[PDB]
């Protein structure tokens, strides 16, 4: 679990969007797994605004911060876990790391700030949301 909060936006992964996510909703991209909802108080987080392919992100079944190297955001296919198998998404970046069912919505992050969320893992892989493209969550 894990969302950013930027303004007045909450980020979430789509598929674990909850009821007032859907009531709320501002944005939704099935393709990208991402769903942006309004919030009534002011969030803290800022959007990094570059291309950075260092980071650091949250492992939340490790307890740990892992720094990485990942990719740029592209269209990849997604094999099958607990959830609808062999899945083409959008605007993911992946890096070699640690990540299981429970880690989505770890905070990938640059010195920019925010750079997306885990999304996908496995075969020591993470691949991680890109929202950097979204310039409106500014
Ligand atoms: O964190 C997730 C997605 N869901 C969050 C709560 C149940 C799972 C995940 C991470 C890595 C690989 C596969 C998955 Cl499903
Ligand atoms: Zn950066």
């Amino acid at each position: 679990s894990g969302a950013i909060y930027v303004g007045n936006y909450r980020v979430v992964n789509r598929h674990l969007a909850t009821h007032n996510d859907w009531a709320n909703l501002v944005w939704e991209d099935s393709s990208r797994d991402l769903l942006v909802s309004s919030t009534t108080a002011q969030g803290c987080d800022t959007i990094a605004r570059c291309d950075c392919q260092t980071g650091v992100y949250y492992c939340s079944s490790r307890r740990k911060h892992y720094p990485v190297s990942f990719s740029k955001p592209s269209l990849i296919f997604v094999e099958a876990s607990e959830y609808y198998p062999a899945r083409y998404q959008s605007h993911l970046m992946l890096a070699v790391g640690h990540s299981e069912p429970g880690d989505c919505g770890g905070i990938l992050r640059c010195q920019h700030g925010v750079v997306g969320i885990v999304s996908t893992g496995g075969n020591g892989l993470v691949g991680f949301a890109d929202v950097r493209d979204l310039l409106w969550l500014d």
